[PDB]
């Protein structure tokens, strides 16, 4: 049907059709009279998968022959989403498969909907890893994603009586066609034991062994025939009364059982520490094995880069030391040199509660040798600080890897900085925050180490895949090359006064909104006005992301309508979605508040279809692909200084929504690229937040001086939104009035006024759309291809390449 | 190379070769430069598997169209062994695959050795089910094997310092290519809860749900294009703080985790009871579903037979009642009629310690509704007994399903007899023992119910597959038809005086012995004389099987040699193998004794290579396939009355070993078929055992009157076979002298004398071989095709058929 989806060549359609029937028969062991849509999905998946195989084997043997520097991206999270469409798009097979399936009497879109999200991540951090893998393959880098194959990913969210319920995400139920088990490359990982000092050196003995079994998933580049590998480790018990011994194997296998859902919040659980060491230990053995298969580790950093994502794989540093010193018998200083030059650290958040500080007594029991190594690292590091800042004893305690207190802890961030040749934040303002406040001491010691790498999103998944209509009308004007060179979208500025283009942009959006409005009615039995402004806030539920500020605005619009029912207001559908961590009580109350507001607003006859409030259940990657293309307004309203980057923001910008946001994270750079005129900026800057903290934040002051705000609080306290439970939202009110770390009231007035300017512009369709065009056209910077090219050149020391391998 | 292995057609060899390379590339994702033998095994397995698919789908749709009566064989054990060679043999693909693999530079025998045994059984009971499935497919019956897919089968046995060590049998480690997961046919199974009585009737509520997920394995008939199904259930947790809830899913999934290894010994564990109900509940739903997909259950017994193997699936009876009464709303009497006519019960052992007697308090908690139903069954059954034997109150308590005592128990055997239209034993003498002693009361009440079905073995696995040399020389004389009509082997009697045949028989044996002697040196680093008589006892280690009696003989030969070193004796290699249940201390001591005897005998310079004692480690189906064809003497020496049938006995007879045995189980019928002249029979008959029990067995009497026996006991007690631990075998000596339930001493003299007659005949090769020919030639009765044809006609009410389906 459309250009970007590739060719539907007769011979290719014929081959696809026959391989589809082959898989249905020989792989699924079904006939067409008993097959269900799920069987058809799997037959298609196997048919598409076959096309990866040759390229995957060729790519990997190519890396063996040429022996480039290898990039190892270590993360506890990879939020991959669905793989089928992505693979089709990247192999140029989408229209052919569409045609082939159509000719067999099947709707391919329907089969695509059967695939489960691979939800091996919480949100932005996990999704960044997924976008990054796509970009690394597209840029021809010899890159491996390494993580854990969780049996259960991020929980499925059900809303019951307005409350979040968590259900196990049993994503492997029907099998995963995209993974290849590699039980032959299983490696041992050690835990517990104790350290023995011999004449030869230290020795870690009496350990409990857990096996790490790899599963490889292919990562196809965009139309370059490169297929890289994501290797995820699964925990297996070694083979060495009777019945119970067999059942106790589960204890070891529990390591890879479930993803911790407590995003941006450190809890210090032992099982999580085991997960972290598990991924690190197996990965480094694999890395070393691959390096040796080409005594001398001098060239190790020329052939290996290890990128640490947050502190979660920070044990890579002492593990690499352990292997080099205890097993390879390198001297400490040489080992350290190799380690530092091999490792680099990316910080993704400065929220204090997210910082990993592991109790020493835990490390002592679980990883006794690693604690010894960390102590040694600390002593040599502080000697360097002492020599550079003589007499500065408070600096010494501030920079130490060891924190003193009732319980001694190890600060994993400090460890990462010490053992890495580069440290980066993920947006300019965040990286500056690192140098100025959080890691100031370290920046003063080693300024050369600190960098910025502003985040990005992949334009394959986040434009071509999820918004084919938009990708097509753009390709009509400027061709297809932008898909792997997103800066080319700048060429769209010369169409900002083009009447046909303005019409096309607005048509694509309207179609996306109709499609999404239909999804709502069909799959969730709820009606919305598709001519309303689609006001969307989708992200994890957290106080810092200030879903509550959005709630206050919604209640304000509602009270205004009730006060003057017969005045015109721009109709809105306000959509809020996202998951709360299971033990985050305040986040769960916020969800309940949103649904409660919806209960009142959506059933008030006076309001009509002028204001609707929907909580989008089970927000996840597959749902983001549907809602983001349908959005008019993107809510990016975190308190300045708290969102390190954000990436949802970028997705919305690329897909034709306008942004209302604070000058936080990557929003700053988005406003800078599009022009501040083309961005709905409001609220405190970081500097204002600091000024207010020095003075003391008093919420009461705002309650006293803003009647509209006062009314909302009184409605909350009195039970207006909770008739049968008048005091249900007391915790929320109390938090807002007395212990709001994120200053919701401080931005309320400017937010509401800024929202009025949004409504004003939406009344002028032509000027709305022209501003949209200016956003889309300047979104090029926020491609993960740009981000990864920067990592490659400035951190890993490798050159990206768009040259294709032979098919 | 050889006839029986089928055609190596050029076009077939070409197709096999290309599908092999296709699977290596697309399925295994390897190239020939990195592939290992294991990869080659899997490529071959996938290539062969492809040939089953069309036949499997065709067979099952054929059963749908014609709608024959369906046979459901319920067992907790299926000891399948390896599947690759069996599938090749049954599809006539063996030489083609041999040729195809040879042409790719691969040895097929080497790849066959890589396949793991499916060890989902303990021994003879599990193996009988496997043989039976093969025969049912070969006889064109619409038959399903139903059981549990254990994650861990029978443990791997390692011998350490002469002691058995158990290792988890992680048989699914590398995947199982022969199973197809069918997660779409997953069914709920209920546990716990309580019973609620309404106006409508009884209702079982507040249950915990476990999901039963089927895995289907194909069961190919012999060259008839029939492929039946073995469906094995796996336990899954349903999808409905947080971390721990996810980890606790393991509790539900533990149901299908491990096979209970306590063969012929009831322990009364709850997890085992859960396994039994799990298989029964899922299976019956599946059965009913299939029946409805063709209100009126009158025709249920015309379309369904359920064969219960031992009492392990005895809950099928009250479960079927529960479904018919509580869910389908049939009246009790009609439900009962349907149940009785649907179910049949096979008893496989009369050892008292093997009898399942479940504590009422267990059933009460776990399966409250089933206990109510069992009580009702009991009351109506005893009313029938009372009316037939008025006044006979002791009969009432003897026949009751409920046993009184400190703990009340349910006798599952009594339940089975009551709820089945047929009850059979597994060899003539055993079935007579059922009528005369164990189930006498029930036989008097319902004599028509009691039958015999003498066991059999499949001649495919147990001749063609494991002994191709023998199958070939037989086929040269009488053609190939005997392979599915084993009675034809009678034709070999007319070759008993044929000199070429005698030479061929003895040549095949000698080659088998050389091959097995090589296996010993290669895979276990031990040397044996291949010209010695191969004296073999392989079966589970149990007191009733009297491995100890064999040990006494071995020690007797040793002492005789030491007493007269320079006299000639027929050289022997004495081989004993088998697993002991982990908690069966006496069985573990017996293993240790065997290895200890080996330590003394095998290193005594005076003995030379005239006597060797080897314990065969990890006896299992794949090892039986190697050792049985190499055996000269088959030890079947259980105390008369204890081995219900035996099946190893039959395997040996078919493969050219002579039998030394008691008149126990199927040995009686084997001697009857071959002629007692052609069988080394010795020892007490059942009648003699009974006479001795009435009088009181006094072992001391034998110790007093047999000096050779006295010497052996004194050697045992004094520490001759345990120098560093003089008292190591005190328990054995004490048991033999004071509490030997199996009368080892009572058969010692006759056993030793009978063993001298064996040696005498072995000195005359020509007459040995002629006696062998008379055994092989009369082994036809012991085909499982005969057994299954008898079940079909006399129990299930269906006609077997050798007619082929279209390929
Ligand atoms: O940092 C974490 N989560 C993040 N999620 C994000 O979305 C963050 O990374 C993105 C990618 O750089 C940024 O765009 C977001 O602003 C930032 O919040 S950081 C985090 C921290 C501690 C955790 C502990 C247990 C489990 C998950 C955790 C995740
Ligand atoms: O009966 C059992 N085992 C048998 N094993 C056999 O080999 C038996 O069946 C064969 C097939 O009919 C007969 O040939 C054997 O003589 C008989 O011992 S019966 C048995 C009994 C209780 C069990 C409890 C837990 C686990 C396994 C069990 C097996
Ligand atoms: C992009 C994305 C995120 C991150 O969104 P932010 O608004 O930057 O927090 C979270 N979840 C999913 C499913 C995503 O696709
Ligand atoms: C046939 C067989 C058995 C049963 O042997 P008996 O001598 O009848 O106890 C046990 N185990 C295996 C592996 C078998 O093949």
């Amino acid at each position: 049907q459309i250009s970007v989806r590739g060719l539907a060549g007769v011979e290719n359609v014929t081959e696809l059709k026959k391989n589809f029937n082959r898989h249905l028969h020989f792989t699924l062991v079904k006939d067409r009279n008993v097959a269900t849509p799920r069987d058809y999905y799997f037959a298609l998946a196997h048919t598409v998968r076959d096309h990866l195989v040759g390229r995957w084997i060729r790519t990997q043997q190519h890396y063996y022959e040429k022996d480039p520097k290898r990039i190892y991206y270590l993360s506890l999270e990879f939020y991959m989403g669905r793989t089928l469409q992505n693979t089709m798009v990247n192999l140029a097979l989408e229209n052919a498969c569409d045609e082939a399936t159509y000719q067999l009497g099947l709707d391919m879109e329907e089969l695509e909907e059967i695939e489960e999200d691979a939800g091996l991540g919480n949100g932005g951090l996990g999704r960044l890893a997924a976008c990054f893998l796509d970009s690394m393959a597209t840029l021809g880098l010899a890159a491996y994603g390494y993580g854990i194959r969780y049996e259960f990913g991020i929980f499925n969210q059900k809303i019951c009586g307005g409350w979040q319920m968590e259900e196990a995400d049993d994503w492997l139920r029907y099998g995963n066609p995209w993974e290849k088990a590699r039980p032959e490359f299983t490696l041992p990982v050690h835990f517990y034991g104790r350290v023995e000092h011999t004449s030869q050196g230290a020795k870690w003995v009496d350990t409990q062994v857990v096996l790490a079994m790899p599963y490889d998933t292919p990562v196809p580049g965009y139309r370059n025939n490169v297929v890289n590998t994501m290797r995820l480790w699964s925990a297996k018990a070694p083979n060495d009364g009777y019945i119970q011994a067999v059942l106790d194997r589960n204890l070891a296998e529990n390591i890879s059982r479930v993803l911790y859902p407590n995003d941006n919040f450190f809890e210090g659980k032992e099982l999580r520490l085991k997960q972290e060491y598990f991924v690190v230990a197996a990965t480094l053995q694999d890395i070393i094995r691959r390096f040796k298969s080409s005594t001398n580790f001098d060239a190790f950093p020329d052939k290996v880069a290890i990128q640490l994502n947050d502190t979660h794989p920070s044990l890579a540093i002492p593990e690499l030391m352990r292997v080099l010193v205890d097993l390879e018998r390198l001297d400490w200083d040489k080992a350290w040199e190799v380690t530092v030059k091999t490792c680099a650290y990316t910080n993704h958040t400065v929220l204090p509660e997210a910082l990993e500080r592991w109790p020493v007594h835990l490390l002592e029991t679980l990883l006794p040798r690693h604690l010894q190594i960390i102590y040694e690292i600390n002593q040599r590091f502080l000697n360097r600080v002492a020599a550079a800042f003589p007499g500065d004893v408070d600096r010494l305690r501030r920079m130490s890897l060891v924190e003193e207190g009732a319980v001694k802890r190890i600060n994993m961030a400090h460890l990462c900085i010490a053992g890495s040749h580069a440290v980066n934040g993920v947006a300019r303002i965040h990286s500056e925050i690192l140098k100025k406040t959080i890691f100031k001491d370290f920046y003063e010691l080693e300024p050369h180490k600190f960098q910025n790498k502003t985040n990005g999103i992949t334009p394959r998944r986040w434009l071509v895949l999820c918004n084919p209509g938009l990708a097509e009308i753009i390709a009509e004007r400027i061709g297809e090359e932008y898909i792997s060179d997103l800066d080319q979208l700048r060429k769209l500025l010369s169409y900002v006064d083009d009447e046909a283009f303005i019409r096309d942009v607005a048509k694509v959006k309207q179609e996306n909104k109709l499609k999404f409005a239909a999804y709502l009615e069909r799959e969730y039995k709820v009606h919305i006005n598709p001519n309303s402004l689609f006001d969307v806030q989708v992200k994890r539920i957290h106080e810092y992301k200030r879903q509550l500020l959005n709630c206050l605005h919604v209640i304000t619009l509602y009270n205004r309508i009730k006060k003057e029912p017969n005045k015109f207001v721009v109709p809105r559908t306000v959509m809020i979605g996202g998951k709360a961590a299971p033990g985050y009580h305040m986040a769960k109350m916020i969800i309940k508040l949103i649904t409660a507001i919806g209960d009142v607003v959506n059933h008030d006859p006076v309001v009509g279809d002028r204001l609707r409030v929907i909580f989008l259940e089970n927000y996840r990657v597959s749902l983001a692909e549907k809602v983001i293309p349908a959005a008019d307004l993107s809510e990016q309203i975190s308190t300045a200084g708290t969102e390190a980057s954000g990436t949802g923001n970028m997705k919305f910008m690329l897909n034709g929504a306008l942004t209302i946001g604070t000058m936080d994270g990557a929003n700053v750079e988005m406003a800078e690229e599009a022009g501040e005129e083309n961005f709905f900026i409001f609220g405190m800057r970081v500097e204002d937040v600091d000024r207010l903290d020095q003075r003391g934040y008093n919420a009461q002051e705002y309650y006293d001086r803003i009647p509209e705000l006062r009314q909302i609080i009184e409605q909350l306290s009195s039970g207006f939104f909770s008739p049968k439970q008048p005091d249900l939202f007391k915790d929320i009110v109390n938090m807002l009035m007395h212990h709001d770390r994120f200053k919701v009231f401080a931005d309320y007035e400017e937010y509401v006024k800024c929202q009025e300017r949004v409504s004003a512009l939406y009344k002028n369709p032509r000027e709305w759309t022209r501003m949209v065009i200016r956003n889309i056209a300047t979104s090029g910077k926020f491609s993960s291809d740009r981000t990864i090219a920067q990592y490659a050149r400035e951190i890993w020391g490798v050159e990206p390449s768009r040259q294709r391998l032979p098919a």
